[PDB]
């Protein structure tokens, strides 16, 4: 196909990506394994504004920025299956790089994950999206970001996070598993000197020595702010409830967290209307039934895709 996956332009992130992958890959030596290729499709800038009740308690006193600029990105994840291009995996970030103002600095938070279980072999599915991630922490360390953020919940039955039209019988995890799922990653992680620890939101605050919403990282359309917005010790309550959903993940931590260099990312900006956050794609894919159902489904589906990310106006 003059259309493929591989044909994408490629970035630092999508390359460093890819080869830990493949590298992985290759170390297995499974003779069903097809090349994976990783690309960025999308990467914007954007600004997520305090809304009004956080506003006017800390933005208008001075004690909190009115909001704070991150750059968005969407990266996809494919495997040549039969020399035919197959989309499995995709991913939705926001960086909060070095001057974003505190609480948000050099942190990034993972808006959504997906994927379509088609991945060959098997045996080695979850393996690669670890990879995947992994690296993800591994690259956005070595730019000098500190923190990482996590939101586990799976989706509700019958809502799809990327792809539109899941196979029937890729069944979706329940927050246990999905939550054990992401400690497995991170203990990986932990091993190879990547991560240095992690923690539930409610412990990270309990030893951050939290006392104001103010403190807290400000995400765009995390569950967070919309809690603060109907507080307007409680918060510390909801917190505890919710505290397996939300994983904080240290980096870079002590003394070397504070003499760093202003984070450089040598990628350039991605428009790509198409893949400006996960609402455009799915709106697309249900519109021209661009469905991930089956391996037959989505082979087409992900062609397509290939033909609209290479052609968009
Ligand atoms: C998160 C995700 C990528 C992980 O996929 P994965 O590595 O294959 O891990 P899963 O936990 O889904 O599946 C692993 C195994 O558990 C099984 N499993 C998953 N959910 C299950 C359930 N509710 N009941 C019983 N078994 C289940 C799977 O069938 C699979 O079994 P197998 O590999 O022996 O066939 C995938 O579940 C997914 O795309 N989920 C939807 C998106 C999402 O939850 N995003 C979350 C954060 S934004
Ligand atoms: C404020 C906060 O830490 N939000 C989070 C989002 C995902 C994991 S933790």
């Amino acid at each position: 196909s003059k259309f493929s996956a591989k044909r994408l332009p490629s970035t630092r992130l999508g390359t460093f990506l890819e080869n830990r992958v493949n590298d992985f890959l290759r170390r297995q030596n499974h003779p069903e394994s097809g090349e994976v290729t990783v690309r960025v499709v999308h990467a914007s800038d954007k600004t997520v504004e305090v809304k009004p009740g956080m506003k006017a308690r800390f933005v208008d006193s001075g004690e909190m920025a009115e909001s704070f600029p991150y750059r968005t990105k969407a990266l996809f994840a494919f495997e040549e299956i039969d020399g035919v291009d197959l989309c499995f995996f995709g991913m939705h970030v926001q960086e909060y790089g070095s001057d974003c103002p505190p609480p948000n600095q050099r942190r990034v938070y993972i808006s959504y994950l997906d994927s379509v279980h088609f991945f060959r072999p098997k045996c080695l599915r979850t393996a690669v999206y670890h990879e995947i991630l992994i690296g993800y922490l591994e690259y956005v360390k070595k730019l000098g970001y500190t923190t990482g953020h996590i939101w586990a919940c799976p989706p509700s039955e019958g809502d799809d996070y990327i792809f539109h039209c899941h196979p029937p019988d890729q069944k979706i995890p329940k927050p246990k598993r999905l939550q054990e799922w992401f400690k497995k990653m991170l203990d990986k992680a932990v091993s190879e000197r990547i991560v240095h620890d992690y923690k539930d939101i409610f412990k990270q605050a309990t030893e951050d020595r939290l006392t104001s919403a103010k403190e807290l990282p400000y995400f765009e359309g995390d569950f967070w702010p919309n809690v603060l917005e109907e507080s307007i010790q409680k918060l510390y309550a909801t917190m505890e409830k919710h505290k397996e959903v939300f994983f904080v993940i240290r980096l870079i931590a002590g003394p070397a967290a504070n003499s760093l260099p202003p984070i450089v990312d040598p990628d350039p900006l991605i428009p790509c209307d198409l893949m400006d956050g996960r609402d455009a794609f799915l709106t697309l894919a249900r519109d021209k039934h661009l469905e991930f159902s089956s391996l037959r489904r989505a082979q087409w589906s992900t062609m397509c895709m290939l033909v609209e990310l290479h052609t968009q106006s």
